[PDB]
């Protein structure tokens, strides 16, 4: 049984943790092993 107001938190609190792991985690991937992909 949970609430609106925890099923809410939850969410906003996965996506900004989700967001910051892997923008760093790419941000890092990219710097280490970089690609000439653009179009």
């Amino acid at each position: 049984m949970i609430s609106d107001e925890q099923l809410n938190s939850l969410a906003i609190t996965f996506g900004i943790v989700m967001m910051t792991l892997i923008d760093i985690y790419h941000a890092v991937d990219s710097t280490m092993s970089p690609k000439n992909r653009l179009e």
